[PDB]
């Protein structure tokens, strides 16, 4: 999985 | 932020 | 599982 | 916060 | 299980 | 708060 | 102000 | 999370 | 994320 | 201002 | 990403 | 100004 987020 | 993980 | 939360 | 976990 | 709570 | 638990 | 948070 | 603020 | 600003 | 963030 | 600015 | 970014 991967993610980009604040 | 960013994360790659299993 | 993953979560991003306050 | 963020958490990756089983 | 997972919980996030105040 | 948060927790991961069985 | 006040807050809580994870 | 929770906050009181102006 | 959370932000309060003017 | 104030912020909570990852 | 996020930003507050004039 | 404020910014949070990768």
């Amino acid at each position: 999985a991967f993610s980009s987020f604040n």
